[PDB]
């Protein structure tokens, strides 16, 4: 039902950005993606992902795919998915993290707060205690009660289940929009973990523009979610 | 399609306490879980249970799981769940309890009076005549008729069919709302029939917050119940 | 998907009562097992039953249920359920009755007239035209022309397929009421055909009552009709 | 899915009449099965077909059955299961090597006119030449949906003789008199004698019985 | 098992799609080329998940889905809009015929829905790899940049360059909203200079009005099925 289309990568540190509130780990990932030149390298393969190509920089390029770059694989997706195949897909990938002895699963998420902050924070939380106490380490605070819906609430436990390291970066956000600050809040804690430098100015920069071209995805989005 | 992950505990105590009316189980159980300081020990993994983690004081954990101390299991659910797919949980269940020679199988539910008593009570059933006459002996009321839906049900019947011994404990409750006050009565049975030491104070302090907490999960599940 | 816990009952005669107009069938056939004083002897069993027990006497009991006392069974259900699954159930019960060399078959059903009259009547079928002469020679008289849904009609073309003497009795009814009138004109019938010793008179007595606790049931069961 | 319990018949004639626009299809092969007096001898069973039995003189009868066999159909089944029926019904006519299949058929106009016409269509031109050869006009562009186009083609490919008739029609309502002059075209088709005056007699009583089926028919559409 | 291609092999095919889509632009296009080259119905697609029909064409009865032939030349027709995982699986079975008889290239003929009117329309182009983008430009096509594409057309384009053939997509842009038999002339036109053929659009521009009304239902039916 689900085919991973991913040559093995040994060691990888996994990011998982699929779309989810305020679209903060999309765009998270999206901006990494680009932002570190990584190839695409595979995809997801399946008769219930509805039949499109999208075209980026002149390519066709399936709406489920993997970059790759040296020991990363960043994940996204351009569909808001249903459950079963989300968990569909969670399994394999989980299957092919155990497979190459990934290092790290770390899943981009945000959390809808529902009201404006000053200043919106990350949370952190981690598969074992291990990985908590590593990210308060990095000065990120733990999430000690709520939910972790789709993706990255799935493959924080089945990855940890696995015996992986699993951890998830969360932005907090207004709840009811696309959230290009949020995200980049994310990828400052991201880089801080990873020790990468990449610069979140491009993104604040077009914080209004990318809100825009989006909007119509995150609405689509929340019309699918509340099926 | 359903897979339980559970190690087996032998001669296991199985307390059951998923959603239903008054979320009168949902809150013994909990409680219980709680006050009992239970480890968690295992889940239910399913393609059909929707992709989530909760966290519990910072810990991913499933939305369906099972705690434990020594001899005893209490099984936990935070969403309510499509009628086929409770069945086929059920029945995992019940071959996992058959297997281990579970000892007793309690499941903890809601009985929806449809208006208010100055007293609720708590009533029994047994899925034979001994066990009917053990909550006679702790002077519990055995229902006579009625009907018990969903898990706590379901468990009765499949449990007492395996040749296990099995019960369920109603709280009396309005029938459409959250009952943390129900939820106490079950649970001050229960102490009785297993011989713990658990104060039901703390809920009955907590109750007011309880409810309120509690409010959208009873809306929720009463909204699925509508369709299914 | 679906399995029949019943034990072999030898020569059974089988006496099918599932919910449909009127619930003339269901009515009959549960006062005939509570007055024939049956035990409990089996259910059906599958994941597309919805989980419940009913608790009756202060024993937990499935939704669809075989009650037994002798040679005869009564197959109940407190459920109205789908096509698929009704013919499911219709295939194991004919598989099981096959099995047993069941000597009789018999549906108990209403027929909805539409309107009120001062005395309904009870029409029969049978499987063929023996067991057509066999109602005649009761009295009975004979569908000629209708249409009979449901696991009622069901059973009588597959156990008349399989060999077995199959029989539907119809209640005439309103059609769209509980109409414990017409399950007692159903059970005279059926006592009759069977030489049984079943007043219906504590049945006419709780009309009321039972028209009035079966009337959610019947509401219920209209609904899931479309 | 599907079972066919239906006895061989070596060289059927198979005339197909279910449910469709008009009713066309599904009168004609029911007054055709009554005045040739025909047997029921055999019927389609499915876990898919909904519980019943019909009673017709005294005999309990199954919705989907075979009575020269002439199919009727008391249901409007789904798509999927039309499929399903075709392709056994095809098997059934391969294996006994029918010498023609004939699907009784309706064509809504979407008007009245005071002389409705029959059309015709083979499943190649040696049987568009068979209809010709008779005052039958072939259809040359359209569209024949549910069993009756399904059948056409199946059982053309499977190297079978087949035809569809259709009668035209209003669209809208059951249609007595367009199902008695595509008996009347079957009759020269076959060299039958049936008269179609009880039909039209009936024409009346019938659209009345029916008018429900009708509605059933096209909520289903 | 699911959906059988009833098609013979013709080696070295160029094999060219034009299901139903926006402004019925690839269907009108594919339609009229089949036609105007005299082609025979070489091959069908058979499954029962496709409902029960027979379109009578000249007094023939064809299936719904068919393919037309002549030389090395096959066009794909499809008179009805099938739901998103049978497109998926009868996408599979052309790409495994394809890859079978060693396919020359797989164009798909496709609109684009511009949303206002242009009193010039125009053709984009778009290729499985830059080696087709490059063929596409050497004819004056532009190149689709970034956009995306659904449906038959989008899932051919990838899956066809994944087996290592030549995949292309032709897009006519397009109101949007109606048949549009102008921007179907537009794509022939350049899928004349891509194949070296000489097929006039004139008798498609002159029956345009009828073609509009004619297929007006159709288009109907379509954005009723695409929600």
């Amino acid at each position: 039902p689900v085919n991973l289309v991913l040559p093995e990568v040994e060691n990888a540190i996994f990011i998982e950005g699929y779309p989810g509130v305020g679209l903060v780990g999309h765009i998270a990932a999206n901006f990494l993606a680009k932002e570190l030149d990584m190839d695409l390298i595979g995809y997801v393969d399946s008769l219930f992902i509805p039949p499109m190509s999208l075209i980026l920089e002149g390519r066709p390029t399936p709406p489920l795919r993997f970059y790759g770059k040296n020991n990363i694989i960043i994940a996204i997706a351009d569909i808001f998915l249903p459950p079963t195949l989300v968990n569909e897909i969670a399994k394999e990938i989980v299957n092919y993290l155990k497979k190459v002895n990934a290092e790290k699963v770390i899943s981009l998420a945000g959390m809808g707060i529902g009201f404006f902050k000053d200043t919106f924070e990350v949370w952190g939380i981690g598969g074992s205690e291990e990985e908590n106490k590593e990210l308060e380490s990095l000065g990120v605070k733990i999430l000690k009660y709520g939910s972790i819906t789709g993706m990255s609430g799935k493959l924080l436990w089945e990855a940890s289940r696995a015996g992986l390291k699993s951890y998830v970066l969360l932005g907090e956000t207004f709840g009811d929009r696309p959230d290009p600050r949020a995200a980049a809040n994310v990828v400052e804690v991201l880089n801080k973990m990873l020790g990468l430098n990449v610069s979140v100015e491009p993104l604040l920069k077009e914080a209004e523009m990318i809100e825009e071209q989006l909007r119509r995805m995150h609405e689509q989005m929340e019309e699918a979610r509340r099926k």
